[PDB]
């Protein structure tokens, strides 16, 4: 009697995979003040379970109105739990892959990187740029696919750049220095230096600097959300989550991650 799951599903091997997928968003001042930050998250499940399994998902945070999650929406299969009703939900899942819930958090976010900019005018013909990035997570974890984008003014005539890790180039048509790093461990720093030559191009006003933007991926959930339990029970087939191959992953990525310069 379940609209989203047929009867008779059978798998040789019962498996349940869960990905906590998060985008961390930040606006930060040149001096490191958090002006705004939030996480937008979703939980994607891949269910290869026989029969009509009854599943219970509990987290460390209150996800049903231990920080609270500002807002949360749930797949149609999700029901409120009679017990631990603020941190957990219950459901018979659809078969295969589906999105179990989406959410937003704003408090106690782990900011994986700090960008520290230095953009000093030298006369009217030159900008000296140094940007330091600091990774703020466990040293045994690696961020990957890191990109830093540093804007240049429209009167830019030339750029010289040297990065200490990864690779960088000036994309003149985009007025940006693009700095890419394949991997970086936690509690590290790296930096890039550039000299930007400017045309006189007087008769204009001051340069309204876009922020420095970052992209990255991190192997954790910046919200701090943690799965406390993932229960499965099928009384007719008589198996439970300890007969199921389970896998819980936490995957973080930048959303809009911007630092004023």
């Amino acid at each position: 009697q379940i609209g989203w799951r047929r009867e008779g599903i059978k798998y040789r091997r019962n498996e349940l995979f869960l990905d906590v997928l998060e985008s961390v968003n930040l606006l930060m001042s040149p001096q490191g003040q958090v002006l705004s930050a939030h996480v937008s998250g979703r939980v994607v499940m891949k269910s290869y379970l026989s029969g009509m399994p009854e599943c219970k998902f509990g987290m460390n945070d209150k996800i049903v109105i231990s920080i609270a999650i500002d807002d949360c929406t749930f797949h149609q299969c999700v029901r409120l739990s009679k017990f631990d009703s603020e941190r957990s939900i219950s459901f018979i899942p659809p078969d295969g892959e589906f999105e179990l819930m989406r959410y937003r958090t704003t408090k106690d976010i782990i900011l994986p990187f700090r960008v520290i900019p230095l953009v000093r005018e030298v006369g009217r013909t030159k900008l000296e740029v140094k940007v330091v990035i600091k990774s703020n997570f466990k040293p045994s974890l690696l961020a990957q696919k890191i990109e830093v984008r540093i804007p240049t003014p429209l009167n830019t005539s030339g750029v010289q750049v040297i990065c200490m890790k990864g690779k960088a180039k000036y994309k003149a048509s985009e007025n940006a220095i693009v700095w890419k790093i394949k991997r970086m461990a936690g509690m590290k720093e790296s930096q890039i230096s550039a000299e930007i030559e400017l045309l006189p191009t007087n008769d204009k006003k001051k340069w309204a600097r876009p922020p420095i933007s970052m992209n990255f991926e991190v192997p954790f959930a910046p919200s701090g959300l943690k799965v406390r339990y993932l229960k499965v029970f099928e009384p007719k087939l008589n198996y439970s989550d300890h007969d199921v191959i389970k896998w819980v992953r936490y995957i973080g990525r930048s959303g809009i991650y911007e630092t004023r310069c």
